[PDB]
């Protein structure tokens, strides 16, 4: 047992490692979206940069789980990062609907881990998840939800002018 | 094909996608080293931070290939990022030796790509490789060799004091 | 021969003179586009200014060739600058389409010159072309391609509101 | 007819297009002199720069005619730019004598245009020519004449020492 | 083999050692010229300083080759530095003609090395030579050629007044 | 005879030329040490920089004798610079020991020259040697002797940790 380990159940250590992988998968999916919107036949650079920023955010979240593992005396165990669901993301509305889906998947995993930490009576892990993940997760979901509503208002996917205006004004 | 595409061979497009993935693989390997040296039973923080910074470098190299692909009108195609070779890296010397081997693997892949771009008569790709990758590769390989020489001079793996001193004096 | 001349083939000297003339031809073509978009019955000032800047860019590229010729001990021989292919450029999308074609023509000529320099074993001329022309060319081609994608998304050529939006938001 | 056009005769419109071309032809001749004085076997750098500056001045004059045409609702029509009269310019005195003749040729054409504008009762065109062209012409002719006087005083064309001193002291 | 060595042919390693000796030889020749123009019976101090600065430049070039050798895992092997070809250099024109001959000799040796590096498929070596040597060589040759033309215009070697003026106006 | 020459014996003139060469010989020897400690299988950067600095110092000493020769109306006569005694310098201790013997050799040559200048009754030469050479010689000899004592206290050649520590602490 690690000399620093105290009140840190094996189940939670395994769950932290799975959560880290899921954060990396999300980061990679966001990188794919960045690359798509940067294509010459797509050309929505502000949208591309939005997704690049979220890729970086999700990578930072995974790195925080690595540091957390070590702080508690757990051991980081890495797995392969699966390639994203799609190679092409259709348009701004499809990609944002996919980001909403992804965010909710990550959120549900964090809520699952929080419930496990509550059940194992690990208040440090609960506090970490509340402070560093749950809040930002709700904020991100709301932001993307707001975007979806505006994209639909702007006539997406049919309305090319509306897609241009979104890139210029909602993610400028 | 893409309206921007000019003098960009399909073999080179494909090789850029493979190169991007190898850079991500190297980034992930370095992240594993960072997490190892941050363990409470290893605790070499400066060494940990050295590998963290190299994980950042390799990820930036991958992103530059993504951007490059789009510039030339190629299409980014992502694959799975394989987990690193080891979960545990032994000590600073073993880790640096592993790092040297990784850097020489990435370097050979970049030289292989440069030769393909040469055979295919693509000066833009050659120049990109020369400026953005080839010189940093040689620099990074020289630094790591220098580190290995010093670690051996310090009596690694056996000399714990030598290892402590390297971490305080050789890395940032 | 000139006292400074070394490893500079007569074919490369002649090709540099042709390349200089092609750059002046390109500069003159962009000048015509500037004057078209500045007409009272066209009146897209930011579009006009975009072509004015590219006119000034192409003229600088020709000037760089003149200086290069003297540096290597070659002799600048000027020829007539042909008038542009059109007096009127239709609209922003037709003009960008023509600019893409022109940039690809200039790019192919630079690529042909690099191939000659390679074959004639002139690495100074190869390096000049890579560092001063090839990089800029690919960037300019990517930007124009992105513009055309967005112009099509905005409903050009028929959609005047789309063309107005482009002038206000994509160029500047 | 253009919505903005008022008191702008077709003869004046046509003459502005011819004037535009002449200014470009002057600019190109000056470019040729710059390239000549930058030759390794000529090497009078300040003389070269003086001619480069005049090339720039004449191009700006052409551009101002383009803008003027549009302001009045005339239509820019571009023609081939003829290559300069010579490939090599002999020496500073011969180039300066050539420049004086070019400058008087452009001046006469501006004077003939002003006479046409007067005859056609176009005071706006008269005022434009007076403010933007006629004054600069007389100043340039005076400067070049002064230079020719000094080059002869210095024993050009035979006195190489005089030519060197001119390049160091009379041109900036 | 050195642990850092990769894609670095022994022929190139040998050629790098020969190249740095040649740079040292050129440095020493320039130092001799410095010492000659500082003589009380020559007394052309700005000419002397020009040669001193070029001696320093060529010394730095050799040192860059030593650093390069180590960066690639090659081994610096030093040889004797031959004394310069002459003990006295006649006058400014003779010395600049000698400097041109020397610069073209160095340039040819660099071009030979680039060709060897191309043949051995070493793009790292190619890029180094292009960026750090070939560009500056061409600039140095042009500058010296320009000076020769000017010394000949000023009546060298016969014209003592001309030589005085060159020292006061073309150098320092 | 030079118009400036006064109280300057031919024997002393020749001795200054011999002294110049030995300073160059010393500079080249320190350059060799610089390159050795910069090897990837040696990698003591601070020690390498120490020897680079002393290489610079001896070069400056050689230049100063060239200038002195000219000030007195003597004539600089250059001879070949012999390659250093060794291609490889063992370790910091061996290198410092070799540096001490080299410094002693240069110092004996300067004392011999001072003695000749004394016998030939040349106080200007005596004074030049005292102020510009003899004091820094004694300082440099004391510094290297101090280094050697410390390297021995540190347990060189065998104590690798001792060598690492000296590089981090005794040299700049
Ligand atoms: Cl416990
Ligand atoms: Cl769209
Ligand atoms: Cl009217
Ligand atoms: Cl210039
Ligand atoms: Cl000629
Ligand atoms: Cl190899
Ligand atoms: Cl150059």
């Amino acid at each position: 047992v690690s000399q620093v380990r105290q009140n840190y159940h094996s189940d939670c250590e395994a769950a932290v490692n799975r959560m880290l992988n899921l954060e990396l998968y999300a980061s990679y999916t966001y990188s794919s979206m960045y690359a798509f919107f940067d294509r010459d036949d797509v050309a929505l650079h502000n949208v591309a940069e939005f997704f690049k920023e979220h890729s970086h955010e999700e990578r930072e979240h995974a790195e925080k789980f690595m540091k957390y593992q070590n702080k508690r005396g757990g051991r980081v165990v890495l797995q392969k990062i699966k390639k994203p669901e799609r190679d092409e993301w259709g348009n701004t509305l499809e990609a944002m609907q996919a980001a909403l889906q992804l965010e909710k998947t990550v959120n549900q995993a964090l809520l699952d881990l929080h419930k496990l930490a509550t059940d194992k009576v690990d208040p440090h892990l609960c506090d970490f998840l509340e402070s560093e993940y749950l809040e930002e997760q709700v904020k991100d979901i709301k932001r993307i939800g707001d975007f979806i509503t505006n994209l639909k208002r702007l006539g997406l996917p049919e309305n090319g002018m509306g897609e241009y205006l979104f890139d210029k004004h909602s993610v400028k």
